[PDB]
DNA sequence: TTGCTGGAAAAATAG
DNA sequence: AACTATTTTTCCAGC
């Protein structure tokens, strides 16, 4: 690498060459801390591969550089995150160099693979605020950012001593720890008359801000009658919640109907379903 | 202040002068982080005044120094706590100087008030691990102390260039957050047969490690039949808990008996009582 | 017995 | 000021 300042303005394509991101990285990747183990490379959005960058308009071996930059605007290396290498008996080999104090990961883009590479060797390291705080004061109430972009860039050298610098940043990635699926561990009531209205205490975990309690007949994705039970907000809690039993659709059943309850969180659905029996009026 | 090393050995009285603590500080004062907006001074044991120090055997204006030191032994400034000034339209004015890296608060002791002062301008700041690292060493920041003493000391200058240094440390003060009073906000069952055994979901707050759920008949301190309800440990939580209804003492009541439920925490008792009705078999 | 994560408690900050 | 709610960091525990 020629080491052109990381802060300079550079184009994605030029002189008949483009550095494009074929496969964007996941929208979220939990950064790891120095005090703990490694946490893995950054995957793609299907979690089944890795962000993939391609270099069209050129067919020679060229080192690809990667580093973690701010989440938006003019590309600057992020101030709270540092890129890091991820070793593995299947991961692409790479070097870990330091530029202007920020860590940059050098991988090798090659024509033997049509100038394409699935970056599977880059992880994100979280720097401690307090630590950053006492170096760059401008970073704190001025800005504590938890989002970052994977910054890719190639430094080709033209015929003379010149060097063309193509750079392309990915979509932002939220670098914190994911919500975790909702779960119901135990409910206080398992049976109620068809008119409902009786309260049910639910204790479990991960009841996020956008959670909903759903009373359903079966597991008919398309429709087997479902209904949002009203939640008590004056006592909402990530681990417990009080909901009122929604009245059943058939006020005139002759026999007890067994239905299921499960919760939806802005992040997912409590895959384990609770049984609840509606009984005639 | 002459700035004599904070670690030196100094007497309380000497040369016909004593620096005595008339009113010891509270046995507990919740330290606050520097980011914390709240700044209370350290009160006395009646919570109605402040620790008061007096300088007998001298009648001139002399600056009184205060700083937070270890909880016992040879006075050394505490490594996890720093003294801090507390401003107020009624609090005594003072300066905040730094000595050997520790913060010292300078107040003015004066004869116009018979060499006495009720230090109402000193608070205690809790140092965050990362701060304690840069101050007292990494391995040191592991040996945790949550107790500290308010260290008072005067630096009088004798006729010549000499300086007499009287120092007196207070009783230790606990600087951790004072556990809270338990509370029951809502229960799922309010009535049960005399034999009991039915579970009751309790959601409230501050259900500490040593909490007990008590079913009682009245508010007869001495005795009006009380009983610890069994708690489910596999789901214990500071804000909620599942207990089984203890069977009543009179398996043969003819009429429904109304009893109360309240919780005891290693720190106190949920003063607000919940009603529960036992019903005949 | 150490390394990779998912889960969380504890530490610090926000509102 | 005194609380309550969120975030950040540091710990744990299960392969």
């Amino acid at each position: 690498k020629k080491s052109p300042m990381l802060c300079g303005q550079y184009p994605v394509k030029s002189e008949g060459k483009e550095l494009k991101i074929v496969v964007q990285p996941e929208t979220q990747h939990r950064a790891r801390y120095l005090t703990e183990g490694s946490r893995g490379s950054v995957k793609d959005r299907t979690q089944q591969g890795f962000p993939t960058v391609k270099l069209e308009g050129h067919n020679e071996p060229v080192v690809l550089q990667v580093f973690v930059g701010n989440d938006s605007g003019r590309v600057k290396p992020h101030g709270f995150y540092q890129a890091c290498r991820v070793t593995g008996r299947n991961t692409t080999p790479c070097k870990e160099v330091d530029i202007e104090g920020t860590t940059v990961i050098e991988v090798g883009l090659d024509p033997s693979n049509n100038m394409t590479l699935a970056v599977d060797c880059v992880g994100i390291l979280k720097l401690r605020n307090a630590d950053v705080e006492a170096r760059i004061g401008i970073a704190g109430s001025k800005k504590k950012s938890t989002r970052a972009r994977l910054v890719f860039r190639v430094n080709i050298m033209r015929k003379d001593g010149s060097t063309l610098t193509l750079q392309t940043p990915s979509s932002p990635i939220l670098c914190t720890q994911p919500a975790g699926v909702p779960e119901i561990l135990k409910k206080s009531l398992h049976s109620c008359s068809v008119k409902g209205e009786e309260e049910v205490f639910l204790i479990g975990k991960n009841f996020l801000k956008g959670t909903k309690v759903i009373f359903q007949e079966n597991v008919s994705d398309e429709n087997s009658w479902k209904s949002e039970a009203e939640i008590d907000m004056e006592l909402f809690h990530q681990n417990h919640l009080i909901v009122k039993v929604p009245p059943y659709h058939d006020q005139h059943i002759t026999l007890p109907v067994s239905v299921g309850i499960y919760v939806v969180t802005n992040a997912g659905r409590s895959h384990d379903v609770q049984p609840f029996t509606y009984t005639p009026d």
